[PDB]
């Protein structure tokens, strides 16, 4: 399993020490709070409020936690997932992101704690 | 293990089919949005900027997710709790309950998604 921080303002992103392999069975819970750049902060769901200004994963809000396993594309975490199996032929290392617009990452502040483990299967 | 929807309005909380026994070890993943009142809404944290006016639980924010396990005080649970074993003497069913101050259920809407399992131990 795997514990740690993924701030606000890292671009590339915090690797794990996760490997994801096919069929393998994940929970990842996610807390704490952030900001892509306003005053206020959010949770690892992000804003809900804010327009798309070019996220790098669309499928969440601005602010959320996201992840990419290897060479995939983002994938939305939000505040977890619970005994979760990737898409077919999705593999390698997870790294976790904080969803914002590239080279904006600058003004961001705050982090996201992360649990991930392997679950039986 | 359990998924099911507690709704912010519900004052008395949802029962589980979790009961928590000596030694157990869970992990809950909380997702989805809700509201205590105002036209916004907030995750499983709540909402960090209201003030507590008196809030069933006040180690959470209004608008965040708790649990009573059997007749037990309340606990916070936020997004989730990772692999999560509870203090000595605490067990029986687990309640989760919107965090709110009592008699003010009534304006609130929206739900949380949440997941609930027992680890291997
Ligand atoms: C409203 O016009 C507005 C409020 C805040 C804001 O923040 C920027 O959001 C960008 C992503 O959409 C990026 O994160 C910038 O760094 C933020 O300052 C934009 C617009
Ligand atoms: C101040 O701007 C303000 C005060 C209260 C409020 O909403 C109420 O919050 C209560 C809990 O503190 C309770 O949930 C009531 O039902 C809400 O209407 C919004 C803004
Ligand atoms: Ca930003
Ligand atoms: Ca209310």
């Amino acid at each position: 399993a795997w514990k740690g921080e993924v701030l606000a303002n890292n671009e590339a992103g915090q690797v794990t020490s996760i490997i994801y392999n096919p069929g393998d069975v994940i929970t990842i819970v996610a807390a704490g709070w952030a900001s892509y750049g306003p005053t206020q902060k959010w949770g690892p769901q992000g804003d809900r409020e804010h327009p798309d200004q070019g996220l790098i994963c669309h499928d969440a809000f601005c602010g959320a936690l996201v992840m990419k396993i290897g060479n995939s594309g983002t994938i939305p975490v939000n505040t977890g997932l619970f005994r979760w199996v990737a898409p077919n032929n999705v593999q390698g290392a997870i790294t976790l992101i904080y969803n914002d617009v590239p080279g904006t990452y600058g003004n961001n502040s705050g982090s996201f704690s992360v649990n991930i483990g392997k679950d039986q299967s």
